[PDB]
């Protein structure tokens, strides 16, 4: 649990949270906002924070991901390992809606209600930073 990169296979991107709270993905290994710290706030729960800006990955009430300055309830995710050995993170708040953290092929954040268990857009591979 050192700063990791959240690599999404659908499109091959690095999930990232911009200074202005925008969350999306990118292919530049040199991006200053792709370094995330993953705090485990319980047995299968986690917090994902932009070390570069302090912001925490959070999903609003409509499934849109954004960067929150404080770590509220909307910032927890149930980190799960899947079949092909990837990690998928589903919003704990909306767990019942099956809303995950995901990236579209073109690297733009994939809306929570547009994601679903099984989709390749929800697969992330933590890679080592620096
Ligand atoms: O009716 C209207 O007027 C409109 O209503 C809504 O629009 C509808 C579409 O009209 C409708 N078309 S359909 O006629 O019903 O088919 C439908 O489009 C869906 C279709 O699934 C599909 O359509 S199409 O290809 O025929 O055009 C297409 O799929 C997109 C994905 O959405 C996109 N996801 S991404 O994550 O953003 O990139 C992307 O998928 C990639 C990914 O790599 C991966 O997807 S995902 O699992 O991560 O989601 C997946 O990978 C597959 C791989 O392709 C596959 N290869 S093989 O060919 O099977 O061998 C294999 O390797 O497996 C993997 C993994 O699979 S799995 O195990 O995870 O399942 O798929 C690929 C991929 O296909 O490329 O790209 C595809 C293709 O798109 S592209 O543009 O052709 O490149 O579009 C979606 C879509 O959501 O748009 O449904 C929409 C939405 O309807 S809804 O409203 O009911 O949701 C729409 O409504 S509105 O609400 O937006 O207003 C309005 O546009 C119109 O009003």
């Amino acid at each position: 649990k050192k700063p990791k990169l959240l690599y999404c296979s659908n499109g091959g991107h690095f999930l990232r949270i911009l200074p202005d709270g925008t969350v999306d993905g990118t292919r530049d290994r040199s991006d200053q906002h792709i370094q995330l710290q993953l705090s485990a706030e319980s047995v299968g729960e986690v917090y994902i924070k932009s070390t570069e800006t302090g912001q925490y990955l959070a999903m609003d009430t409509d499934g849109l991901l954004y960067g929150s300055q404080t770590p509220n309830e909307e910032c927890l995710f149930l980190e799960r390992l899947e079949e092909n050995h990837y990690n998928t993170y589903i919003s704990k708040k909306h767990a019942e809606k099956n809303w995950f953290v995901g990236l579209k092929k073109n690297g733009s954040c994939k809306r929570g209600p547009r994601t679903h268990y099984g989709q390749k857009a929800i697969l992330f591979l933590p890679l080592p930073v620096s």
